[PDB]
């Protein structure tokens, strides 16, 4: 049936990388959101993936990690990964 990340798991990447809700509002659906719009470098995207590839098991290039612009896409790339597993 495989894991696949909500919108909760995802959000609770980005905040607990970022800190704890400081303005990092993705409450809801934050998919149509920007990285650059939520004040996010490429730096804390690789955190943010580290955190949840070292629970799931999975790993994704440093280079595409921090390649996202929008959340939809590293949400949309975890969970490729992920399926990519069993």
């Amino acid at each position: 049936m495989a894991t696949l990340l909500t919108t909760d798991d995802l959000r609770r990447a980005l905040v607990e990388s970022a800190g704890e809700t400081d303005g990092t509002d993705l409450s809801g659906d934050f998919l149509d959101l920007r990285f650059e719009d939520i004040g996010y470098d490429s730096l804390a995207l690789m955190e943010t993936a580290a955190r949840l590839e070292s629970r799931y098991g999975v790993s994704i290039p440093d280079d595409v990690a921090g390649r996202v612009d929008t959340p939809r896409e590293l949400l949309d790339l975890i969970n490729g990964a992920l399926a990519e597993a069993a």
